[PDB]
């Protein structure tokens, strides 16, 4: 039930225009993950809209 958040485990810096950069610990919902290992997530922190690289995210206990 409910939704399931997500964390970054590593920083990341984008390297092209439609990706988010983000810090360790950095929250997000994720908006769509049906197009592939990029998904369009949400942030928690800055309340953007971008792909980023999804291994690089865990669910939330």
């Amino acid at each position: 039930g409910g939704v399931t958040l997500f964390v970054a485990l590593y920083d990341y810096e984008a390297r092209t225009e439609d990706d988010l950069s983000f810090h360790k610990g950095e929250k997000f919902q994720i908006v769509n993950n049906t197009e592939g290992d990029w998904w369009l997530a949400h942030s928690l922190t800055t309340g953007e809209t971008g792909y980023i690289p999804s291994n690089y995210v865990a669910p939330v206990d």
